[PDB]
This record gives structure tokens, sequence and C-alpha cells, in this order.
């Protein structure tokens, strides 16, 4: 009782997620959720993101469910876990993968 469970993701905390070597199953999820590689490579967003894969049953559950979520209802896999992750992404409060070229909130 009270045992910990580690998900075999193998993501980097400094570099972020290996979007360059991510699986078409899990990588597709982030895309469906409107998550750009910039967020997958961000140490901050990377942490909250991969953590979601743990709630979905781990990396194995993602690729696994992605296959199971491609038959029931419609046919396209996305209407489900993608909805949850979409919320997790909102856990940043103001995380926007944008570039400040000359903006200023204060005026």
């Amino acid at each position: 009782s009270g045992f910990k469970h580690v998900s075999h993701v193998g993501w980097d905390p400094q570099n972020g997620f290996d979007v360059n070597n991510l699986d078409p199953d899990l990588r597709s999820l982030f895309s469906r959720a409107g998550i750009s590689e910039a967020q997958l490579t961000d140490a901050e967003t990377s942490k909250l993101i991969y953590d979601f894969i743990e709630d979905q049953g781990g990396l194995e559950a993602v690729r696994q469910e992605m296959r199971r979520q491609g038959g029931s209802g419609g046919s396209q896999s996305s209407e489900g876990l993608v909805g949850a992750l979409m919320h997790v992404m909102q856990k940043r409060s103001r995380a926007i993968h944008s570039s400040d070229e000359g903006e200023d909130q204060a005026g």
C-alpha cells in the first residue's frame, strides 16, 4: 500500500519532450490539443504535459488508448483524452507559445 508508479516516458526536464523522436500516437495527441513543439520542448510546459500522460495510464496507455479511441464513435481518435489534456494545458494560467518582438502589457 502506498506504492509509487513511474511512467516510462523518458522525457528531458531541461530539453523537454523528445518531439523529434516522439511516437505518432502520443505526439498526435499534443497536436490535437493544439500543443506546439515549443511547449513540448519547454521545461515548464513539458513537466505539466508529460505528467498528463501519467494520468492517462502512462506512455503505454496513450499509444494504447490512441488505438482504442480510433474505432468507437466516428473513427478519428481525439474526442476524449485530448479534451482532458486541453484542460491540463490551461494549468499554466497564461502559457502562450508566443514571441515578444515588441510588446508591452504595461502602459
